[PDB]
């Protein structure tokens, strides 16, 4: 296992950066050797739903993508984040599929949350079904029909194919610690809790951060894998103050409310939001502009006023390229209709300078940045995907032939970013452990990155979208080169 390190980290399907792992080693040691430190693999097992996310099993590779030797390939001077669906399992995994033939008599009869069993008197009051958090308005369950002629209704926060498992059952528990350990024996540097805060459902609870049991479930899952040397990274995306504490006790986190503030920073030429924020944000996180979903909107309340908020989403559907309200709706099978499908570049309207401002915003803010594939080529909004799957979501999925990735080593924007990127990797300011001095004033927003002797300054005119980068020790402009 290569140790998670202070390098940028690039989320990538296993099938969008050419065709399979082979190709996607190919095109990092190609184009990316010095630029991507850490991998991302979105999940890559077989997958009954959501693109990788309703795992049929973790015991193989899916075969399409390659094998367990083609990720190990990619892990020997890369470091590995993979997926750990905590949440939820496929309805077509043997679990479930045992489940529904023998009820009862299945070895994963506690593994499904069952409404009968769960609910004080066999179903759920409206007011209790109104209390559950939900970010589409589908009911969070499906019916389960057993071959005895029966039936049930199982809790399903997600998709019809994504069954949560009952994390209060001793034998979900041992499948959690033997599934991780098997991850970690696979070289996984960073383990990946998705949707870490729906695992704990209580009666009459929001079933959303469901404390002290999340804390106890997060802590068991830490300990076992600190003893292996390997991080975990849970993913939530709501209010700051959750992430926020979960900082506050030594996990790392993600920073999911960049991506919006640094597009309206960048329409508006407003840098005092995004500033405080900064100010708030620990070393020890992972920042995004993009990632495999659509952009939260929820992530940023009480970091920027209701009226900007509205103000940068009216900005994004009529300035940014080939956006619209319609892929965020049920008809285009979204998760959360409360995200805004779009590439990064695109929601930028493909300006290169205002692009690349974003990701140096990002690259001198605490920790260590994602960059997602799709804006790592700076891609735009793919309609055409889109409109063939009718999954909002894919509009920013495009996959890259070898052939494109290549055809876009020519771009400018593509140089540049990649620049900054084997920036973030050598120079020494960039220390994990450093401090950040922010200043927003006058259209700009000055970043100062320290590390003993070392001194990186950032600074951006938000108005012009224009950024130099000074090296104050050594006395030299690094950027524009």
């Amino acid at each position: 296992t290569k140790q998670r390190d202070n390098r940028v980290m690039l989320i990538t399907y296993a099938d969008s950066l050419g065709a399979d792992l082979k190709e996607l080693k190919t095109a990092l040691d190609t184009w990316y050797d010095k630029a991507v430190g850490g991998v991302h693999i979105l999940p890559f097992f077989p997958s009954g739903a959501d693109r990788g996310f309703s795992p049929k099993t973790y015991e193989m590779v899916d075969p399409a993508f390659g094998s367990f030797a083609d990720v190990e390939a990619i892990g020997k001077d890369r470091w590995l984040m993979f997926d750990f669906m905590v949440n939820h399992i496929s309805a077509q995994s043997e679990y479930y599929r045992d489940f529904l033939e023998k009820k009862e008599e299945s070895d994963w009869k506690d593994f499904f949350i069952r409404y009968s069993k769960f609910w004080p008197g066999g179903a759920p009051t409206q007011e209790q079904v109104d209390a559950i958090y939900k970010r589409k308005p589908r009911a969070p369950y499906i019916e389960a029909h057993f071959a005895d002629g029966t039936e049930d209704k199982v809790w399903c926060t997600f998709s019809e194919d994504q069954i949560d498992l009952d994390v209060s059952s001793p034998k979900v528990l041992e499948f959690i610690d033997r599934t991780l350990d098997d991850m970690a024996d696979h070289s996984a540097s960073v383990i990946r809790l998705d949707a870490f805060a729906y695992a704990v459902k209580k009666p009459g609870g929001s079933c959303f951060f469901e404390a002290p049991e999340i804390w106890q479930l997060l802590d068991r899952i830490e300990s076992r894998m600190q003893a292996r040397g390997v991080e975990i990274l849970p993913e939530i995306h709501e209010h700051y103050t959750i992430p926020l504490s979960l900082a506050d006790r030594g996990y790392w986190i993600y920073d999911f409310a960049l991506p919006v503030l640094t597009l309206h920073a960048l329409y508006t030429g407003n840098g005092e939001y995004l500033a405080r924020w900064l100010k708030m944000c620990p070393k020890h996180q992972y920042t995004t502009l993009d990632t495999h979903d659509g952009l939260g909107v929820v992530d940023v309340r009480d970091l920027l006023p209701q009226e900007e908020t509205d103000r940068v989403l009216d900005l994004l559907y009529e300035k940014g390229a080939n956006l619209n309200r319609k892929y965020s709706s049920e008809a285009y099978g979204n998760l959360d209709i409360y995200q805004v499908n779009t590439t990064y570049y695109s929601a930028l309207g493909n300006d290169d300078a205002r692009y690349l401002m974003a990701r140096a915003i990002q690259f001198f803010a605490p920790g260590i940045p994602q960059v997602y594939y799709v804006g790592l080529l700076a891609g735009e909004n793919d309609l055409e995907l889109l409109e063939r799957t009718r999954n909002g979501r894919d509009i920013n999925r495009h996959g890259y032939s070898l052939e494109e990735i290549e055809e876009n080593q020519k771009r400018p924007v593509v140089q540049d970013l990649k620049w900054l990127m084997e920036l973030r990797n050598s120079h020494p300011a960039f220390d994990l452990e450093g401090d950040l001095d922010v200043a927003s004033e006058d259209g700009h927003l000055r970043m100062l990155r320290r590390s003993g002797d070392e001194a990186l300054e950032l600074d951006c005119d938000l108005v012009s979208g224009r950024f130099t980068i000074e090296d104050k020790k050594r006395g030299n402009r690094l950027w524009p080169y």
